[PDB]
């Protein structure tokens, strides 16, 4: 069974993929993901899962 950080990354992959969130802009999906409890480095692997990769400090930029 997933752990807890399995199951925030899956949640946030499915998320992505979604046709009306891959129109909205990368910082409104990034504070999204973030108030759902994923971390910089969880949030950044996501991205990567659904081949939309965004380096860290980009993700950090946002989040600062
Ligand atoms: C920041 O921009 C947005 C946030 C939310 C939605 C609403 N839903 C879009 C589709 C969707 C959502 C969710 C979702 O919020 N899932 C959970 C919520 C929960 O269980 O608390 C979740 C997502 C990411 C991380 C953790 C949990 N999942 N999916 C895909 C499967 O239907 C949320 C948006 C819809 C259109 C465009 C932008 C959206």
């Amino acid at each position: 069974t997933h752990s807890e950080r399995e199951k925030r990354v899956s949640n946030a992959v499915e998320f992505l993929l979604d046709s009306r969130v891959r129109r909205t802009p990368t910082s409104s999906k990034v504070h999204f993901l973030k108030s759902k409890g994923l971390s910089a480095e969880e949030i950044c692997e996501a991205f990567t899962k659904v081949g939309q990769p965004k380096t860290l400090n980009e993700i950090k930029r946002i989040l600062s």
